[PDB]
């Protein structure tokens, strides 16, 4: 029975989850997300499943780990037969739509979404394929580099602001269109994903929002740059992949990058308020669950690192909030995962556990919201640029454990060491630290065959090097999504009942005052 | 110096009808003429007796268990290299006119250009369900209505399709010939993939009239009663709804007659393509390959269509002619799996570049007289199976295994009609040793329990996704050819001083 | 021709729970049935979010600044006319069963008869002091111990009280029906004033079990940290000793579950009253009014109880059914101040008789489709205030002023949970013009310096007087219902022949 | 070590009869012996010439305009502090035997215990109406029938009342004496408030016979005819319905004779209280205050009763005797407004605890030789007024104002009988300057138009309320004294061997 709630998923890109200690941090100018946070169940220790765009987003859609989706990097094909939350909801009777980006690679640019309002900002082809056969070599034309840090600043239009302006406009327009069915008893409930590209770099913001942070006290990272020689091996691979030696990052560069990033959160907050105002005025808010989420974090100069690709807090933590009918507001400290979003959504929509159990590696967060302890650990994977073999991580209780066949292990006690400055795998405090390291090693072997993981990643890369080079010979066939809204069926046309058209398009109906 | 490549593919052509080129009784002058100048692989097999699995496997030179295209509704991943990718990577312009039954949103799988849509769906509709053994889906399963409905018409769904496939292929050849005189041209590879002689068995009168005196309108083995059929054959008859059709001897003769007529319909189209190649002066530089995806039992044993490993269903013709190809008849068993490595080899691509991507072998050494020893493998995991089946063809033997069924072993030299199952009725110790050798070879190649679990998981995925995709507004995956009218023929942004010259070929007396 | 009037009043009922009658999720069949035949005032506000100021203002139809009942220990002058006086003057028998939190020696204030004592004290104990801003008083201030102590019990102080209130109210209706056949009978007005769902949040198991599957056991806005609270909310949070209590999520759920249970408890008593009216054949001649004195935040924003102008605290239900009342839902804001002139109007009293004595307006024109334009006014001047607060509700707007605090402006159609203070954070030019207009409206209704000086003098008087009165033998003011035993039932001075007939009703019937 | 306080209050006693204690011609041996040991305030005034306004003002030490008790039916709010409150706060036991004419449901106003009900109503019955000037309410207004009905009787409504008032007040002193030998005993303050010599002018024959040859049975200023009266006096004459009585010279003499007799009746009762204090050994530790609510014209000028600011109506006696009180006569005008701050001063209460609550001053400084300069203010806003009246008494002067009447100014030294109105015809520039001085002082003290509006609002409220309150079953506010018999005398839950000793006092051989 369709007493089912509507679902508005607001997503943003590259949002460091530590900036949401309990809703947005006090220092951020974000009135609309703070007001949303007060009505929300808030998951303080929520993690991405993979600190990179396409792997995190394919994993997010399916509620499955990259090792199961096979979307290892930003150029890996996402099979159209993999069930996503759009399939699960659509099968249960929802209209499903996406406005904005999801970095799906391959010719399927919908993956269950019934309608998609924008193209993607990023490529949909196999261009950005890493190569495990050439460790230490970087592809300068698509790899991250620190020019974002040295080029931060102020502008009134950017590639990303043109995208997000449009993402927001078409999202609010779709809500307005949906509200015209509000009185139809046979209406399908709806689930709209609004997926913004900010605050992803470039770190460039409109002057109105940049000015908000003139007096900002958080423009210096809380852990300074660690010299290359003192970095752990993965961090060294990242600084090399970012071409760090060819940039002189000053203190001012760091301050301007962080200022523009905070400004772009404030830019998004204005868009969040627009969406909620639309919901309020179309009389749809009380029946609508609102979920706020992100794909991965951004180190923001902490430890001298920028962007993502690692499991340190700033990169792996992303915010997660849920508000609406039946959701108790509150703060939750138990680690949760992006992998839990899809089963959480299925549960909120009234779908049985048995229908989604075969298709997800996460757990519904609804029992948490209703006072049931969650015990499952949080699992993460990374297998893209700046790795030479896959890395996996486990987050459970107060611990984070990181393994890569090529590197010394890492173990962090986040209650005693929230900034992850003391590796206990190498400097154990006592026998408990050693017993803990042993138990995580066994957990690691219970979840991953790291040799098979490496081999599968190498085969996936190898396929695409053959295929992508072929596809770039001769005439190119693009896979980018092209939204179509048929002009011949919109607004007023002479095959329609014109004395009924205006009433159909009007909502609310029959009112004055 | 790289040759052009024309691939002529037909659908559902029983390979037993090409004993040495087309059988004598077929009216097929153009294919018999092409055969005389071809290397002919008399004992060539499909890799899977079903359209999409055979075609995905044909395109990749990989077995269905590797492509994952188990049935007619299984997604074919776009990251899987095909002979299109391999040729295109080597510098070929590649194009497809006709069908390939690709399932999923990629309708090119490496082809640079595709001139027609597919005749069949590109979505997950036709998914079998191993969880419901014994039922059928009436709205897409085969049924014997094609046998009782055979006859004569001047247009059909398939004749509209194939008429269009032919026109656009000859037009593309004409278009390509305009680049003949430019030394920096790319060589081209054009696949022309017709839907005939696949059923419905309905032919144009012109071609139905050619077989009025035909002496092959009776199958060579008669209908085997259901109680005497091996279990898989029983499953095929149930899936075809055999009990609700009263197939008469006249139904059988008419179906076979129209089927032979449609081969002659195709033969005319082969002559058109050869004629285009001749008059455009590209024939001498063009390799010509003739192939099919699977066969058709055509009433033999009482069976119709495909879905099994018997000769009529699993045999398909294969020939290659052109520059550097010595003609002759080859008898060692070969596979559609070999087509992709054979193409790459003919195009000068190194064996090492294709080795990691193909389970077949190049046939070019065979064309040049080299003995072959590699066996021929086949798989089936779609409708009328309740669990996967596999077959091995080696020397004179064929072995067929399904976990649920008695094994089958045939000696095709002593028993070309596979009337004696030597697994059940061995002639002596050598047949017993042979069975054991094939058992061991099967176990080293397939884990049939892992195979069955992979097929089940693939079916279950699609049951969830397809039901969702059929809710709300449908988003189609069918390929839409686009030829930009604003850039064709005469337009006022173009150099009209040079347009006519560039579109004229050959450029003889009067041309610039 | 004058109709009977039954006023059903409950205590601390959050008006947001009555969007259109009781909300669907409440188990309240009797109040849902009453609502369906009622004029229902969706946006009805208390005039002061505290028990005694709200109740004295309700009785008089006058704001606290006029009644002088500023807090829960402020004397209510017996010379102030109430709806009981107005009706009694027009020929009504008037009676109260239940509480009214009247402070001072007059415990009737016009009621001709009162069937129970009060549940609360009648003296000057609970007196605030503006000369000591920042202190709290633990032996009478609200504290969060009600939240941590919520649960289930088969008797409580409040359930003993309300069981008696209900029994005597139904008994009185039965007594009154014996005069139905007399043409010269006075019409009656009976006020039944229950103490639930006021805390303690403790309910009978039977009603507790109704809400096991409830989806509203948590509030729509969570606890806002002290540092982010507006200053009045901060004063309140200190006032309930919020830091001395560890309020778990389960405490929140148990508290709201028992509160909902006690509404269902009340719903059963509403049905008994209606059933008595039905069987005595007085239903068709009786106006029924359902009301409350103030709301309860119930954990929203982290706040419990009242003392503020936020919706959960200031909104209270108001419903009217009966002869001459067209049913319907009304969204224009209305006020408890309006009940007294509404009642007098329904009783045939002229507007001129009541105009000099009321700050509200009759709602009868609303019921009959006539637009109401007067704003809704509210005041607070008790504990957790350091100076009086006033509020104005008009159109979609709510404006709150206190001379010690930043102003608050809410657009309730855009922001029904009041999460954006538009005085600090206007959305545009119209928010600003609207702020200026409310400031002008405020200066037109209130002299805030005179308000504060009158509150301070009243507090100081009582501090001198109460100290004295708690020395020596105490003289209590609690109402004691009259004793009539020698004139009740069968006594040998009466006529034992007509006695049974007089006490019987209906009379001379069979079937 | 705080003293006991006995307040003896009488009703309607003309203060001019106490020129230095009681006048010689009165038979009042006990009040004269008391006067001799008393500080005596010869020129003491009521704050309002009417029962309930005077008594509410007496208790609060606040003017009627501040108490809001404007007339004999105006509610007295229980939140207004009274001298009972102040003394109770300071550790005193406080009690009242007799009348106080408190209107409203509070019949204690801080008294811890009250031994009798009131002789007068406690409800809003006697409410005037400024909207109907010139009319009168015959069922409770004063009328001259008291003057024509004067005589002799052995029991009256008032003698029954005052006999019981006296008996319960002496019993209470006995009960209090049992606590004498207890160190932790609270000090006590007992107010004994008699209804005499208020009219009816009817006395017991014993006391009536004491004035056979009395030489003061003729008023010192005869009747003034209506058309020669000041307009307020005219309003009073109509309110008493004067033209419906033939008041003879005999009626005047009879009324004044019965009035003087009832002073003697009261004097006997004062002797009883004093004797009870003496024999219980509480006397030396007890302050004794003698006072009255308002006066009585007693025929002077042809007027009777009160309601005006003339000397006979506005003067009331005031005396204080006891520990720490130097005897002597004081001539500076004082006011009933001063009793409450005087009591609080005598009880050791600091001046700051009481100053925000009183419009009067402590008289203890005068008793001890400190000159007092504050003026004496009075107000009247009840029957026979159509708008409020105020008066200022300072030095030798009395100024009387009502917006609707000509002003009155009197020099009481040159003109003790108030026969020459210096506002209408002054003696010279000094008189004129004086009138101007008072006009300005009055304007600084009262807005008379705000006064009139508050009186009207109070009347209007009560007209709505009192009508309702008199429909249906009536709920009375009259005080019912408490007396648990189950806890009195000898009961079988107490220690009987111990009961007799604790109820016995003094406790010697
Ligand atoms: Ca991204
Ligand atoms: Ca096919
Ligand atoms: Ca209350």
């Amino acid at each position: 029975t369709t007493g089912k709630p509507n679902i508005l998923i607001i997503m943003v890109d590259q949002l460091n989850g530590k900036l949401f200690p309990d809703g947005p941090a006090d220092f951020l100018h974000a009135p609309n997300l703070k007001a949303l946070a007060k009505r929300s169940a808030r998951f303080h220790n929520n993690y991405t499943s993979s600190p990179l765009s396409a792997p995190a987003r394919a994993s997010f859609m399916a509620g499955q780990l990259p090792s199961r989706t096979r979307v290892y990097d930003n150029a890996a094909e996402y099979q159209s037969s993999i069930p996503t939350y759009a399939h699960h909801l659509r099968r249960a009777g929802y209209y499903t739509a996406l406005s904005g980006k999801m970095h799906l690679v391959g010719p399927d640019q919908l993956h269950g979404f019934e309608e998609r309002l924008t193209t993607d900002i990023y490529p949909a082809d196999f261009g950005w394929t890493p190569d495990y056969r050439k460790p230490g070599e970087r592809i300068d034309w698509w790899y991250h580099n620190l020019g974002s840090v040295t080029g931060a600043g102020v502008a009134e239009i950017t590639n990303q602001m043109e995208y997000d302006d449009e993402v927001a406009f078409l999202a609010n327009q779709k809500l307005y269109q949906l509200s015209r069915e509000n009185d139809d008893e046979s209406r399908r409930p709806w689930c709209l994903t609004v997926s913004f590209t900010h605050p992803h770099d470039p770190y460039v913001a409109r002057r109105k929002f940049w000015d908000l942070y003139e007096d900002c006290e958080h423009l210096t990272p809380e852990v300074g740059a660690i010299p290359l020689d003192e970095q752990d091996p993965h961090s060294q691979r990242i600084m090399l992949s970012c071409d760090y030696q060819n940039f002189d990052v000053t203190e001012e560069n760091v301050r301007r990058s962080r200022r523009a990033y905070f400004a772009n959160i404030s830019y998004l907050d204005e868009k969040v308020g627009e969406l909620i105002d639309t919901l309020t005025r179309t009389r749809m808010l009380d029946d609508t669950l609102i979920l706020f989420c992100s794909d991965h974090g951004d180190m923001l100069g902490e430890r001298g690192l920028w962007f993502k690709m690692n499991f340190f807090e700033g990169s792996a933590r992303v915010p997660l909030m849920i508000a609406g009918p039946g959701i108790a507001p509150g703060l939750h400290l138990t680690p949760t995962s992006n992998l839990d979003v899809t089963p959480t959504l299925a549960d909120l929509a009234g779908i049985s556990l048995e229908e989604v159990r075969p298709w997800t590696d996460g757990v519904s967060l609804v029992p948490m919201v209703n006072g049931v302890e969650r015990t499952e650990p949080v699992l993460m994977e990374y297998a893209a640029e700046a790795s030479y073999a896959p890395l996996v991580a486990i987050r459970e209780g107060k611990w984070k454990y990181v393994y890569c066949a090529l590197d010394p292990e890492q173990l962090f006690d986040l209650e005693a060491d929230p900034l992850e400055l003391t590796n206990l795998a190498e400097n154990p405090r006592g026998p408990v630290d050693q017993a803990t390291l042993t138990a995580f090693r066994d957990m690691r072997a219970a979840h991953w065959d790291m040799e098979a993981f490496d081999a599968a990643v190498r085969e996936s890369q190898a396929r695409r090097w053959v295929v992508y080079e072929a596809l770039r010979n001769g005439a190119y066939y693009p896979w980018d999504h092209q939204p179509l809204q048929k002009a011949s069926e919109r607004y007023m046309r002479n095959h329609m009942n014109l004395d009924t058209l205006e009433e159909s398009k009007r909502y609310p109906r029959g009112e004055g005052s």
